[PDB]
């Protein structure tokens, strides 16, 4: 990873643009979405669990990232995400607070030959650590529905704002 010190030394080399190389960014947000193991064209979001429910639970004017999308968000989206083309959920209760749980459906996973060396989920919220969490299981766990483990997802960035 990008050091001065890995910059100047690299730089005798011929590259002299510093951390331009280092730093890669994603021109389309929508680009490299990852598409469900089922056909559901959206909606894989809300599966197994919903509970706290909010396809416009969340308060639009808290949330930044410097009308309908698929389900009646009329909360805005974050880095040019097409509500049209990405479903949106939420957790934030207006009137009483009550515990929230939320399960997805099984998302295709392609073959390791890709550009992005990670995997993203643009968030918002007041959450911690410990909340949001991707739960790799096999193919033939998954129709079992049993996970075989989970790798917790770490956020940098403002809370609660998008990120």
């Amino acid at each position: 990873a990008w050091s001065v010190g890995r910059s100047n030394l690299n730089a005798l080399t011929g590259k002299t643009c510093g951390l331009a190389n280092d730093v890669l960014v994603e021109q389309n947000a929508n680009a490299g979405m990852l598409t469900p193991i089922g056909e559901p064209a959206g909606q894989a979001l809300g599966a197994v669990t919903s509970l706290g429910f909010g396809p416009n639970g969340i308060p639009s004017d808290v949330s930044a990232d410097p009308a309908a999308g698929i389900n009646g968000s009329r909360a805005r989206l974050p880095y040019g995400l097409n509500p049209a083309t990405t479903p949106v959920l939420g957790s934030w209760r207006s009137g009483t607070q009550q515990p929230a749980v939320l399960r997805s459906a099984w998302y295709r996973l392609p073959d390791r030959d890709q550009a992005g060396p990670l995997l993203v989920v643009s968030a918002a919220g007041r959450f911690d650590q410990g909340e949001v969490e991707v739960q790799w299981a096999t193919d033939e766990q998954a129709a079992a529905n049993e996970p075989g483990g989970s790798i917790t997802f770490g956020d940098v960035g403002a809370a609660p704002a998008w990120r």
